[PDB]
Protein backbone atom coordinates (compact mmCIF):
# COMPACT_ATOMS: atom_id res chain seq x y z
CA UNK A 1 0.00 0.00 0.00
CA UNK A 2 2.15 2.22 1.04
CA UNK A 3 4.91 -0.57 -0.49
CA UNK A 4 2.49 -0.10 -3.61
CA UNK A 5 3.10 3.67 -3.88
CA UNK A 6 6.46 3.46 -3.55
CA UNK A 7 7.09 -0.08 -6.09
CA UNK A 8 5.54 2.40 -8.61
CA UNK A 9 7.30 5.46 -8.08
CA UNK A 10 10.47 3.54 -7.89
CA UNK A 11 9.35 1.66 -11.67
CA UNK A 12 8.83 5.36 -12.98
CA UNK A 13 12.67 6.62 -12.03
CA UNK A 14 13.98 2.94 -13.13
CA UNK A 15 12.08 3.23 -16.29
CA UNK A 16 13.50 6.97 -16.88
CA UNK A 17 17.42 5.93 -15.65
CA UNK A 18 16.93 3.04 -18.14
CA UNK A 19 15.13 4.30 -20.81
CA UNK A 20 17.81 4.39 -24.39
CA UNK A 21 16.54 8.31 -24.44
CA UNK A 22 16.57 9.22 -20.98
CA UNK A 23 19.19 6.90 -19.30
CA UNK A 24 22.39 8.57 -18.03
CA UNK A 25 25.88 6.76 -19.63
CA UNK A 26 27.64 6.98 -15.72
CA UNK A 27 25.18 4.56 -14.22
CA UNK A 28 24.33 1.14 -15.84
CA UNK A 29 21.17 0.14 -14.21
CA UNK A 30 19.38 -3.57 -13.59
CA UNK A 31 17.17 -4.87 -10.80
CA UNK A 32 18.33 -7.58 -8.53
CA UNK A 33 16.97 -10.92 -10.13
CA UNK A 34 15.37 -8.97 -13.10
CA UNK A 35 12.28 -7.88 -11.36
CA UNK A 36 13.10 -6.74 -7.76
CA UNK A 37 11.79 -3.07 -7.79
CA UNK A 38 13.11 -2.61 -3.91
CA UNK A 39 17.08 -3.98 -4.72
CA UNK A 40 18.67 -1.88 -7.61
CA UNK A 41 22.16 -3.48 -8.55
CA UNK A 42 24.13 -0.83 -10.44
CA UNK A 43 27.27 -0.08 -12.16
CA UNK A 44 28.95 3.14 -11.64
CA UNK A 45 31.25 4.35 -14.20
CA UNK A 46 33.35 7.62 -13.93
CA UNK A 47 33.47 8.86 -17.74
CA UNK A 48 35.73 12.46 -16.47
CA UNK A 49 39.20 11.42 -17.83
CA UNK A 50 41.07 13.01 -15.80
CA UNK A 51 39.91 10.86 -12.80
CA UNK A 52 41.84 7.85 -11.04
CA UNK A 53 38.39 6.22 -11.03
CA UNK A 54 37.84 6.29 -14.86
CA UNK A 55 37.25 3.44 -16.86
CA UNK A 56 36.35 1.10 -13.57
CA UNK A 57 32.79 -0.29 -13.41
CA UNK A 58 32.18 -0.08 -9.98
CA UNK A 59 28.88 -2.30 -9.13
CA UNK A 60 26.93 -1.76 -6.26
CA UNK A 61 23.49 -2.36 -4.60
CA UNK A 62 20.79 0.38 -3.95
CA UNK A 63 18.41 -1.03 -0.93
CA UNK A 64 15.21 1.13 -1.28
CA UNK A 65 12.42 0.97 1.79
CA UNK A 66 8.92 0.12 1.42
CA UNK A 67 7.93 3.50 2.54
CA UNK A 68 10.09 4.99 -0.50
CA UNK A 69 10.38 8.35 -0.88
CA UNK A 70 9.40 8.59 2.75
CA UNK A 71 13.02 7.54 3.88
CA UNK A 72 16.38 7.34 1.98
CA UNK A 73 17.79 4.48 0.15
CA UNK A 74 20.92 2.30 1.48
CA UNK A 75 23.89 2.12 -1.20
CA UNK A 76 26.43 -0.57 -0.98
CA UNK A 77 29.92 -0.72 -3.18
CA UNK A 78 30.18 -4.68 -3.67
CA UNK A 79 33.04 -5.01 -3.52
CA UNK A 80 34.06 -2.02 -1.21
CA UNK A 81 36.42 0.42 -2.60
CA UNK A 82 39.13 2.46 -0.82
CA UNK A 83 37.67 5.82 -0.22
CA UNK A 84 37.44 8.28 2.80
CA UNK A 85 33.15 8.27 2.61
CA UNK A 86 33.38 4.03 2.15
CA UNK A 87 33.24 1.47 4.91
CA UNK A 88 35.08 -1.20 4.87
CA UNK A 89 31.94 -3.99 4.51
CA UNK A 90 30.95 -1.47 1.22
CA UNK A 91 28.37 1.14 2.99
CA UNK A 92 28.46 4.33 1.19
CA UNK A 93 28.28 6.77 4.20
CA UNK A 94 26.57 10.35 2.13
CA UNK A 95 24.89 13.09 3.91
CA UNK A 96 22.10 13.08 1.09
CA UNK A 97 21.26 9.60 2.64
CA UNK A 98 20.83 10.57 6.11
CA UNK A 99 17.18 10.86 7.43
CA UNK A 100 15.97 13.34 8.51
CA UNK A 101 21.68 18.13 2.58
CA UNK A 102 20.11 14.93 4.74
CA UNK A 103 17.40 12.66 2.80
CA UNK A 104 13.69 15.05 1.94
CA UNK A 105 11.09 13.20 -0.09
CA UNK A 106 12.18 15.27 -3.07
CA UNK A 107 15.32 13.61 -3.68
CA UNK A 108 15.43 10.88 -6.79
CA UNK A 109 17.13 8.02 -7.62
CA UNK A 110 19.18 10.56 -10.21
CA UNK A 111 19.99 12.89 -7.71
CA UNK A 112 21.41 10.37 -5.22
CA UNK A 113 23.59 8.71 -8.08
CA UNK A 114 24.81 12.33 -9.29
CA UNK A 115 25.62 12.87 -5.54
CA UNK A 116 27.68 9.58 -5.47
CA UNK A 117 29.56 10.08 -8.49
CA UNK A 118 30.63 13.39 -7.19
CA UNK A 119 31.75 11.92 -3.55
CA UNK A 120 34.26 10.07 -5.54
CA UNK A 121 36.28 12.59 -7.06
CA UNK A 122 35.65 15.13 -4.34
CA UNK A 123 35.39 12.97 -0.81
CA UNK A 124 34.41 14.60 2.47
CA UNK A 125 37.78 13.88 4.35
CA UNK A 126 36.13 15.80 7.07
CA UNK A 127 34.01 13.28 8.42
CA UNK A 128 35.54 10.17 7.20
CA UNK A 129 34.28 5.84 7.47
CA UNK A 130 37.60 4.83 6.24
CA UNK A 131 40.20 6.88 8.16
CA UNK A 132 43.15 5.41 6.76
CA UNK A 133 41.72 6.28 3.37
CA UNK A 134 41.02 9.71 4.74
CA UNK A 135 44.52 10.14 5.71
CA UNK A 136 45.83 8.70 2.28
CA UNK A 137 43.93 11.09 0.02
CA UNK A 138 45.67 14.12 1.87
CA UNK A 139 48.83 13.04 3.16
CA UNK A 140 49.80 9.76 0.65
CA UNK A 141 48.48 10.84 -2.51
CA UNK A 142 50.53 8.29 -4.78
CA UNK A 143 49.77 5.70 -2.26
CA UNK A 144 45.93 6.46 -2.37
CA UNK A 145 46.16 6.51 -6.07
CA UNK A 146 47.94 3.31 -6.70
CA UNK A 147 45.58 1.63 -4.28
CA UNK A 148 42.41 3.35 -6.53
CA UNK A 149 44.15 1.62 -9.74
CA UNK A 150 44.42 -1.49 -8.33
CA UNK A 151 40.57 -1.47 -7.97
CA UNK A 152 39.68 0.36 -11.37
CA UNK A 153 41.98 -2.61 -12.79
CA UNK A 154 40.05 -5.51 -10.60
CA UNK A 155 36.63 -3.66 -11.59
CA UNK A 156 37.02 -4.52 -15.23
CA UNK A 157 36.51 -8.14 -14.32
CA UNK A 158 32.54 -7.03 -13.59
CA UNK A 159 31.65 -5.62 -16.62
CA UNK A 160 29.04 -7.62 -17.94
CA UNK A 161 29.58 -9.66 -21.15
CA UNK A 162 28.05 -7.76 -23.89
CA UNK A 163 28.22 -4.31 -22.33
CA UNK A 164 29.62 -1.55 -24.47
CA UNK A 165 31.15 0.94 -22.32
CA UNK A 166 30.58 4.84 -22.95
ZN1 LIG B 1 22.78 -4.57 -17.83
ZN1 LIG C 1 38.75 6.79 -21.48
ZN1 LIG D 1 26.69 8.23 7.36
ZN1 LIG E 1 48.07 3.76 4.93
Amino acid sequence: SRKSTASSLLLRQYRELTDPKKAIPSFHIELEDDSNIFTWNIGVMVLNEDSIYHGGFFKAQMRFPEDFPFSPPQFRFTPAIYHPNVYRDGRLCISILHQSETWSPVQTVESVLISIVSLLEDPNINSPANVDAAVDYRKNPEQYKQRVKMEVERSKQDIPKGFIMP
